[PDB]
Parts: C-alpha cells; structure tokens; sequence
C-alpha cells in the first residue's frame, strides 16, 4: 500500500521503506534498517509507505533535524499521521519553550536522584530473578527476565499493581509495534481509562509514588491539570515499559552468540560501562520523527509544511560516517557515537534509569551464568516499529557451569 507520490517529491528521492515491515528482517532489525545507508540511497528519501513520509538516513541530518525544533516540530511525532495526530503525550508532543516546565517535573520523577534511591531494589530484583533462573538451564529471556526486571521496578516506582502488567504491556505494545488489532487512538484511550481514576485519587490522597508527584506538581508557577498529569503519566508508562525490555533482548541475544565478548566483561569488569555504551549504539531500537511547520529547504530538498519526516535514532550510530565498522561490536572504540536516547530538547530523561538496569543485568547475569547460548533450533524473530523488539529469546545453559552467589 503505496500512497501516490505528492507533487513536490522528486522521483529520484523515492525509496519505499516500511518502518513497520522492512525487508531483510530475517537478518536482524538493525541490519534491515541499514539498507537505508547503502550507497545507492540518497541521505533523505521519501517512502510511499505508511501514507508517505521523509526519512533522514545520516547521523548528521538526524541530529540537525533534532536540534531544529522551529522547522521540525514534535506535535505529530509518530508515523502514520493518524497516530502522530492522536499523539498527545507530554513533554513529547510539545516544543520548547513550553516543553521545559513539563520536562522539569518529569525529571523530578525519573532523574538521577531517583535512580540513586532505587539502585538497591534494582540490584535486589536482578539477582533474585537470575538466581531463580540459574538452576533451570533454560529460559525464555524475553518473558523470564527482560519483561519482569524493568517492568516491576517501574510498577514499584509508579505505585501500580503488578497485577496490571499484562494489560498495560499490551496497550504499550500497540502504540510502538501496532498489530492491527487496535488503532493508536483506541490504545491511547484505553490507557487513559486506566490512568484517570488513579490520577483522581492521587490528587486527593497523594503518596510518594511517581504518579502522585506528577498529579500534584507545579508547572510555570501554577498547578498541573488532571489532563496534563494524564498526559505525562501515559508517557512515563510507555517510556518505562517498552524500550528497556526490548534493549535487553537484543543485547542478551548478542551475548548468547559471542563468547569472546562475555569473557571480556568477566575479566575486565571496568569495561562494562563502555560495553553498555557500545551495545546502546549497536542495538539501538527507537525510530520516531517530526512534522514540518513550514516550507523548508533542508540539504537541498524542499520539505512542505505538514510533511512528516522520520529521523531514526537507531540510525546515527549505525552510520559509517560516524562509526567505523558499525555492525561490529567493539568494547574499546575510542568514540561510541550514538543518538540512542535521542538528541536535542527531547533527550531521554529515563536515560539514567535505563543504563543502571543494563549495567546491573550484565554484571549480575555474567556472574552466575557466564556461559549460555541460544537454544538449538530456535529461530529468533525481530519486530520493527517505533520501538523495535525481539519476540522470544530461548536460552540454554548447563547449570553445572553456573555459580550461585
Ligand atoms: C534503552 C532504553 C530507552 C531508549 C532507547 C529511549 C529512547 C528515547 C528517545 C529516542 C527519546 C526521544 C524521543 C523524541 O525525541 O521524540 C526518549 C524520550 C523520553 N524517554 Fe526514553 N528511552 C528509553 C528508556 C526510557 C525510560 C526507562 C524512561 C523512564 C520511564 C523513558 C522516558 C522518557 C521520557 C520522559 C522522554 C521524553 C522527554 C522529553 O520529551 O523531554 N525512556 N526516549
Ligand atoms: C520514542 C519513545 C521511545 C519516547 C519514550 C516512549 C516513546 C514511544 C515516545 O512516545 C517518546
């Protein structure tokens, strides 16, 4: 389902990429996207898929577009248009300077200090989950760890029932990797139906949870509205539940296939942070965009006010102009250059929490289960979308090779 080429689009700039169903997906998700950086591909193309839109392909252009909020607005950040249109999360669908008051609050909730307060639980949860796993000599890493680990820490933070996971997870998944089971607007509603009562109650009877704090905060002198709180909260949920979950699956899948990498981390633990940065770069997974506010000639191409443009955050670090031998995992690159957590005024506030969770997992897994691999005959499937994922990650290990701690 290709849309008719709009008039302003030079036919030599056409490249029919389907962000929801790229071609050599069998080859891995990052690889599937990297066709975009083949020499036959112009730096800025128009795809007729998903209703027609621009995609920037080069770290250079992505960052530039990301910095440029005057021309490239966050109002409608998702493709397809119906979704960017329905999209109303705060701070994400706002541009500076308005964005700034809301970010400041959200930061109150997710930033450094919060991570520092939660570290012991993060550590406790990981060790517990791994240890519980260890003696079985096999899991479903996606279901067995990658989901519970990040989600439960989130639910704790948020003050929500663990019993709510499956529902929320489903709704979260519909937004980033649409099934076709529900439209974006429907999904957003259902999450909103969830959130409202909860907000209501936290305004009256505040607690110490993230939800309570958002519901009762101040923005540019006055009190947040219930609608604004609904709108930030809905973001925190999506932010918290999807990305870390999938990221661990990519990284875990790579580690399961690279003994030499696992060993490096075991012997030279001082390298974890650097490795973490390296995996963030190679296993980058987020792809969203911006809307043209006006007619704009950007790097010789004429964009029309109203045109959407995908600026894949995933793409910067995979770009050979940015990183030599991009597809190669190297824990000792002089410079890990990426925009995994974005760029510009919208850079991830959850970055600190994300990293803490990555590092703990690496350290804690490698400790108890140093040697593991992908199950004989499992075909690992990747899914593409706003956040790309891994469907299932069947692992096998010999328990006699494990160490209880
Ligand atoms: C590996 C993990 C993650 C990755 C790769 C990631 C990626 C991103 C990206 C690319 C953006 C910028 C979006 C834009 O410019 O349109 C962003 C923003 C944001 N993410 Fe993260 N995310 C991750 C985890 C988290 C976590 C754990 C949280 C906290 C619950 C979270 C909360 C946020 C928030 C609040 C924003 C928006 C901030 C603003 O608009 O100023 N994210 N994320
Ligand atoms: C692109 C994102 C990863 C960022 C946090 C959750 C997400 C889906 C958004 O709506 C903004």
């Amino acid at each position: 389902n290709l849309a008719p080429l709009p008039p302003h689009v030079p036919e030599h700039l056409v490249f029919d990429f389907d962000m929801y169903n790229p071609s050599n997906l069998s080859a891995g998700v990052q690889e599937a996207w990297a066709v975009l950086q083949e020499s036959n591909v112009p730096d800025l193309v128009w795809t007729r898929c998903n209703g027609g839109h621009w995609i920037a392909t080069r770290g250079q252009l992505i960052r530039e577009a990301y910095e440029d909020y005057r021309h490239f607005s966050s109002e409608c950040p998702f493709i397809p248009r119906e979704a960017g249109e329905a999209y109303d999360f705060i701070p994400t669908s706002m541009d500076p300077p308005e964005q700034r008051q809301f970010r400041a609050l959200a930061n109150q909730v997710v930033g450094m200090p919060v991570v520092d307060k939660l570290e012991n639980r993060i550590q406790e949860l990981a060790c517990s989950l791994i240890e519980s796993l260890r003696p079985q000599g096999q899991c479903n890493f996606t279901e067995d760890y990658a989901e519970p680990f990040p989600i439960r820490i989130f639910m704790l933070l948020a003050g929500l029932p663990e019993e709510d996971i499956p529902h929320l997870k489903y709704l979260t998944d519909q937004m980033t990797r649409p099934d076709g089971s529900m439209t974006f607007a429907e999904a957003k509603e259902a999450l909103y139906d969830y959130l409202i009562p909860i907000i209501e109650q936290r305004r009256q009877k505040p607690g110490t949870d993230a939800i309570s704090i958002v519901a009762n905060g101040q923005v540019n002198g006055r009190p947040i509205t219930s609608d604004e709180a609904k709108r930030m909260c809905g973001l925190l949920l999506v932010g918290g539940l999807d990305a870390v979950v999938n990221f661990l699956s990519f990284s875990m899948e790579f580690l399961a296939k690279s003994p030499e990498h696992r060993q490096e981390l075991i012997e030279r633990p001082e390298r974890i942070p650097a490795a973490c940065e390296e995996l963030l770069r190679r296993f980058s997974l987020v792809a969203d965009g911006r809307i043209l506010t006006s007619d704009y000639e950007f790097h010789g191409v004429q964009l029309k006010k109203g045109d959407q443009i995908l600026l894949p955050q995933m793409l910067s670090g995979l770009d050979e102009r940015e990183n030599a031998c991009p597809m190669h995992v190297d824990f000792s690159r002089q410079k890990v250059s990426h925009t995994t957590f974005g760029h510009g005024s919208h850079l991830c506030l959850g970055q600190h929490l994300a990293r803490r969770e990555i590092i703990v997992t690496l350290k804690e897994w490698l400790t108890r289960i140093p040697d593991f691999s992908i199950a004989p005959g499992a075909q690992i499937q990747h899914k593409s979308g706003i956040v790309s994922g891994v469907q299932a990650l069947p692992l096998v290990w010999d328990p006699a090779t494990t160490k209880a701690v």
